[PDB]
């Protein structure tokens, strides 16, 4: 029952695509365009991607 409240600082957690199995936060939301703007850390550097609620979840 994954919540769909995210907000900006919020860390989310990624389970589909090649980012899943990977934690982010969202630092800009898109209620309107339904999509989360949070970034990865790969390679140890942030990788700023856009998920939608289904496809990540709230940490």
């Amino acid at each position: 029952r994954p919540k769909t409240l995210f907000e900006p600082g919020e860390m989310v957690r990624v389970n589909d695509g090649p980012f899943a199995d990977f934690n982010g936060v969202v630092e800009e939301v898109d209620y309107e365009k339904s999509r989360l703007k949070v970034s990865v850390s790969i390679f140890g550097r942030a990788t700023p991607v856009e998920l939608d609620f289904s496809q990540v979840e709230k940490a």
